[PDB]
């Protein structure tokens, strides 16, 4: 089985220059007996690798490339089962972009490779044409950046449930943007062990009822000027007809604006039926309430939604942060969904943000909100500590 | 109730200067006694109005200011119900932006306007405020890509098949080169793919659909296929429930003197999404064959690049929905240059489909499309090459 693997990455800028002429004829003695071929691009500052072969020959030398120190900011553009090699004949073979006039690297490519409705051969182009797009800048280093540390939990009685609460923080600013409310059992468990103490047919009434208490927790904090973000279930939005009339009465009751609370809807659970939320979103906007498209990228139905409805937040899922500073997919995809979402108004925030990595890369494509527990863990019934970035 | 409409627009740069202060004095006094208020931007090149007031009121306004000669090219960008007045003063205030240094301009929108107890940048119209302000040339259409700059400038049935299919261009405007064909499916009687598939009995629907394109790959082995890719249409279960379908493609498209490269699947997007893990194994063998993948009617329902993390497709089709009045609209112009600008970064080639109006060329010309399929440049045609037409200048 014939695959392909294509990467990019970065020298190291400040350090003495690697030879390549070494680097790349040991590196054809090596694939060619392996099965292994593929070119090399270099432009200066980065590297660009396409490598065919067995899943298996391409896994271990990719392994041994991750790790060399000659290189850093790996990062997988394709992998993907192939159904004839490109480059027959040749091992390993550099392409020096500098040394080319325009057009001129594509044309020698195509004289010794074995035209442009190839994913391979888009890459290369897009990478000749503007290599500099992805490259990690300077500042924006890992290793030049440092997580910098309090809380006061607190159980309440007398409630049928309880709520912590995670920061989506700011960190150019050094800002608390808005605090969420996530859902905890009386006995301080997940919100799987809330609701299955419910019975099935009263979750969403539970739901909807549950929200006064969070409320309530962001009235006493006394929260001040900062956004409360709330999760619903569409269903728990469908309840009373009047849901939304409820809302406003809790929440003002708890002594908080219209404005200043935020609705968390799954991906997943709006594309249901238009037809009844759109009533909902109606009721939403004439109070005052803002509407977030919480898990945005998992529920597979994305960027199109835009088309029947605006929200005022688009909380990017999880998965498209887990190693987006080794995934040139989702390094991609994220960014896209900042360019559409800056020229749309709408705010984006980065979730399960959980390294260094994570939160520079990410800040690289443009997100400045981020929540995750490498800045905030959730607070049960207060607001927990926060940990910035702070520069070297 | 009180509604938001946000638009931008763009000034003729041939004709002269607009007078303003004309301009700015008719419209704060014929808004006062209707409830209307709202901020206008100008940058020089550009015009940007927030306007607050009733829903009727505001589609009235909207009337005249899109029939409005002053300027051109009205694309609105936000439209919905508000629970406060963000512009609360009397009529309507003019900002010209060419007076004002980084960071002023915002200052002197903060002096006429509140955002509630939250910080103002956690306000739509803020965020649409702050990104004209920043770059609003963005979305301005460029003079060489102006419609009035543009014009645009015989085989038959086989009722013996039992199928038979239409062939439609996908072009290349800039090169005047035809970048692949289609293959639509039609029924004997030449009537559309519906009517094909509801003669088909529905337990032999998948099989048929496969079966049927032979048909379609004897046509272009029969036509010059000068170094052009064919397009197919299949749907996921005609893949998934054969014994071995892409074995059965590539035993048909060899024998009608093809290559598997020349040979491109288009599934539809909302088919595949709920299907995926299922399809892999397809996906998979088609790849390993040799034949390309494209994911048709991308944008068409509930489905988006979310899709572009699991697999990578050869090709993305936007679906017409998008291609739509995307003159008009701000919001399909930001997702449509989204999905370009995606697909550049993962190699993907992208086909801007349902392209009836030089208008619609244009505008998704400006923002990144390369390869066209409509109307405007080839209607299908029936078991041959059709005709098809190029935009040239005046
Ligand atoms: N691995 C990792 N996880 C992180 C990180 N940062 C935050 N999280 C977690 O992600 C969850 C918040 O996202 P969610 O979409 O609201 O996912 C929530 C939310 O959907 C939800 N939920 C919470 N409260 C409610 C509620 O009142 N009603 C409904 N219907 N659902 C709720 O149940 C889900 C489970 O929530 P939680 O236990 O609160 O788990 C929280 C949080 O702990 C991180 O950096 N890494
Ligand atoms: N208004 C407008 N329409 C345009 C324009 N350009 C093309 N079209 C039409 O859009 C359809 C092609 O899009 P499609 O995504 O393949 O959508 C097609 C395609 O999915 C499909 N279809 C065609 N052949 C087959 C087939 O063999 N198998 C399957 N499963 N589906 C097929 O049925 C759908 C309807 O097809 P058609 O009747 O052939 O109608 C064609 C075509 O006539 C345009 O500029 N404006
Ligand atoms: C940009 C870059 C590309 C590389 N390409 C290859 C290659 O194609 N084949 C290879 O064997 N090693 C390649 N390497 C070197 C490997 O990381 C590793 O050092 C080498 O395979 C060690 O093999 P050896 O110990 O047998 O000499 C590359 C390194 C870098 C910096
Ligand atoms: C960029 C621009 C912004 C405009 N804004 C307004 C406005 O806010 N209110 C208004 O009444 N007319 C506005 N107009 C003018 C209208 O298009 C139209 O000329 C106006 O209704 C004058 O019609 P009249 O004969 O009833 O006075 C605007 C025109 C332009 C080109
Ligand atoms: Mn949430
Ligand atoms: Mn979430
Ligand atoms: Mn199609
Ligand atoms: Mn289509």
């Amino acid at each position: 089985m014939l695959t392909t693997l294509i990467y990019r990455s970065q020298v190291h800028p400040d350090r003495p220059p690697v030879d390549l002429d070494a680097l790349v004829h040991r590196a054809s003695s090596k694939n060619l007996p392996l099965g292994i071929t593929g070119i090399l691009l270099f432009n200066g500052l980065q590297f660009f690798q396409v490598l065919e072969g067995t899943e298996e020959a391409l896994e271990s030398l990719f392994s041994e490339i991750q790790s060399d120190p000659r290189h850093r900011d790996v990062v997988e553009l394709m992998r993907d089962y192939s159904a004839y090699r490109r480059f027959h004949g040749t091992g390993m073979r550099i392409l020096d972009l500098r040394l080319f006039e325009t057009d001129g690297a594509l044309e020698e490519i195509l004289r010794f490779s074995t035209p442009v409705n190839d994913r391979m051969f888009r890459l290369l182009s897009a990478f000749i044409a503007d290599g500099g797009r992805y490259c990690l800048p300077e500042p924006l280093q890992p290793s030049r950046w440092m997580m910098m540390p309090t809380a006061a939990p607190q159980h309440l009685p007398g409630q049928p449930c309880q709520f912590a609460l995670q920061a989506i923080v700011e960190p150019a600013k050094k800002r608390v943007s808005s605090f969420e409310a996530l859902i905890r059992s009386p006995t301080g468990g997940s919100p799987v062990e809330m609701f299955a103490a419910i019975a099935a047919e009263d979750r969403y009434r539970f739901d909807l009822e549950s929200k006064a208490y969070a409320f309530a927790l962001a009235g006493q904090l006394p929260l001040g000027k900062h956004q409360l973000a709330i999760n619903l279930l569409p269903g728990s939005l469908y309840h009373h007809p009047d849901a939304v009339g409820w809302l406003m009465d809790s929440l003002l009751a708890a002594g908080l604006r219209p404005d200043q609370v935020l609705i968390e809807v799954t991906e997943t659970e709006v594309i249901t039926c238009f037809d009844q939320f759109r009533k909902v979103l109606k009721a939403l906007r004439v109070a005052g309430m803002k509407l977030a498209i919480d898990d945005f990228g998992a529920g597979y139905s994305g960027l199109s939604l835009l088309t029947r409805f605006q929200p005022d937040k688009i909380k990017v899922d999880a998965e498209l942060v887990r190693d987006i500073h080794i995934s040139g997919t989702k390094q991609a995809i994220v960014a896209s969904v900042v360019r559409c979402c800056e020229d749309l108004g709408i705010t984006v925030v980065a979730e399960g943000v959980e390294t260094l990595e994570e939160w520079c890369w990410l800040q690289s494509v443009g997100i400045r909100l981020f929540q995750g527990f490498l800045f905030s863990r959730p607070c049960l019934n207060g607001i927990g500590e926060i940990c910035w970035p702070v520069a070297r």
